[PDB]
């Protein structure tokens, strides 16, 4: 009477939160990591509803009691004009009625970490995973390690959490497609809270932040700006969309030159004022990431239905929307309750089942951000004022931040266990009916 084996390669976000899910649920896990994911790099990361929803039942309350400090206290969106201009304040009361959280990244890392070891999550750090293969019987990967050595690890199944640059995508789809530009790209830091105490001129971004974080938009001509605080003004973090034809690469850790960001707001009437906070990034810190388009994969599951893609290795976001990474952990906890529902002997009926539960959702939230970053709600600010027609709506969308995936999991497995056994199309319910046929979105 073994417990199963579940091996996870890459402990990003989403990783950790397979992991978590997973060792919770009473399975075997070993993760594999190759770098040290404990490093400060990034900035903040947001966690809607649909997202904490899960995070809450991570050890009685245990991750959620960690997490409080970052707790999202803004009660609207302010959105202003070039001039600085308050234009309208767009009501978050709803997005809000439960928790949402804003943070590092790192320290989103750190805490499901610690969470993790202390549960008896098996990690491997500085371990480069390659190589999978399976069989009607169990899976097995190369573990690599620096210094040259493979290792075989053998499990009931891989869980491919490796990212929007993964390599085990090879083992599932083998022609790799390549993402289309859009033209635009995001530059985005953490400010230096140390310099910002102390710089007078940028005072007026600490008012009110110890009761209600910042969230402040500014529409200008070319750059889309958005300034956010948390944990009661100890982390301030900005970005910018503009438009972009280079070349970039989607890394977080190419440095950017900061005059470019100078260069695109000094022109226009509020330009000083932002400048005054967003010029205490420190300058190694400046982030200009491409926002890419990322067409849905055909599929997420392997041949024998021993491996399965999720988080950015299945179905990347650009940061410009904001449900990356609350998508990624809605995959963790469909799969840990599609392979508790299923048992050790069904385990690739498991797998089938949690894509069939994931699959048109996150591909309508994977295609509705093209349309955010590629076109979006850009008009003339010469002749209009930017106002909640220009706010991308989808974290706003009730559909995708008021949904219980762990409910719908319970209450669907066995009709969505008929539709792959009988060969059948599941047509789910977790997104809007009109919205998987206006998408062009195929099941799988
Ligand atoms: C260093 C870094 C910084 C980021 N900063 C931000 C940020 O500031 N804001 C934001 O919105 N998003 C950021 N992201 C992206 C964010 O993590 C994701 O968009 C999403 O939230 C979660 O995706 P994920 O967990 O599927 O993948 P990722 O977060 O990319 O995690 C993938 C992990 O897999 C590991 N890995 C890859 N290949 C292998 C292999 N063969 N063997 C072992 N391990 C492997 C990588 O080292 C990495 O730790 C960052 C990602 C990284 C990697
Ligand atoms: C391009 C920029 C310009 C301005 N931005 C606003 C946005 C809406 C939004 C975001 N995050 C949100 C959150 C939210 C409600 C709404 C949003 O609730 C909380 C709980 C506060 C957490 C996150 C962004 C990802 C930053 C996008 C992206 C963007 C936009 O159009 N719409």
């Amino acid at each position: 009477g073994e417990e199963v084996q579940v091996i996870i390669v890459g402990l990003g976000i989403v990783g950790l939160a397979a992991a978590i899910e997973c060792r919770e649920k009473g399975h075997s896990v070993h993760a594999f990591e190759k770098s040290n994911i404990l490093k400060s790099i990034g900035d903040c990361i947001g966690l809607q509803s649909n997202a904490t929803r899960i995070i809450k039942r991570w050890g009685d309350g245990a991750v959620h009691e960690a997490l409080r400090p970052w707790i999202v206290s803004s009660k609207e969106i302010r959105i202003h004009n070039s001039s600085g201009r308050l234009i309208i304040r767009q009501d978050l009361s709803e997005v809000c009625e439960q928790p949402n959280y804003l943070l590092p990244r790192s320290e989103l890392i750190r805490v499901m970490y610690e969470h993790a070891l202390k549960i008896g999550v098996e990690i491997s750090l500085g371990v480069e995973v390659c190589e999978p293969s399976e069989d009607e019987e169990g899976a097995s990967v190369v573990a690599l390690t620096r210094d040259g050595e493979r290792q075989i690890v053998r499990g009931d199944f891989i869980i491919c959490s490796d990212g929007v640059h993964s390599k085990m995508r090879k083992a599932i789809m083998p022609q790799p497609v390549e993402p289309r530009p859009s033209g635009y790209a995001a530059f985005r830091a953490l400010v230096d809270t140390e310099t910002l105490k102390g710089d007078p001129e940028a005072s007026w971004v600490f008012e009110g932040v110890e009761e209600n974080d910042r969230f402040d938009v500014f529409f200008l001509s070319g750059a889309q700006i958005a300034l956010q605080s948390c944990n009661k003004g100890k982390v301030f973090s900005w970005f910018c969309i503009h438009q972009d034809t280079r070349n970039l690469l989607d890394v977080w850790t190419s440095p950017a030159d900061p005059n470019e960001m100078l260069d695109l707001i000094k022109v226009w009437p509020i330009g000083q004022r932002l400048w005054s906070v967003i010029r205490h990034t420190q300058p190694q810190k400046f982030i200009n990431y491409p926002l890419l388009n990322h067409k849905p994969l055909d599929h997420w599951v392997s041949s024998h239905g021993r491996l399965i893609l999720i988080g950015d290795a299945a179905h990347p976001l650009s940061p410009a929307a904001g449900q990356g990474a609350s998508q990624g952990i809605e995959d963790a906890n469909v799969l840990a309750t599609s392979l508790s529902l299923a048992g050790r002997q069904r385990v690739s009926l498991a797998l089938h089942v949690a894509e069939r539960i994931r699959y048109a959702r996150a591909s309508a939230v994977q295609l509705i951000s093209h349309r955010v970053n590629e076109g979006w709600r850009n008009q003339d600010w010469d002749a209009y004022e930017p106002n909640e027609q220009n706010i991308a709506s989808l974290p706003l969308e009730t559909w995708i931040y008021g949904h219980d995936s762990q409910a719908y999991t319970e209450q669907e497995f066995e009709m969505v266990v008929r539709a792959v056994q009988e060969g059948e199309e599941y047509h789910a319910t977790n997104l809007p009916d009109k919205l998987r046929v206006q998408l062009g979105i195929r099941n799988v």
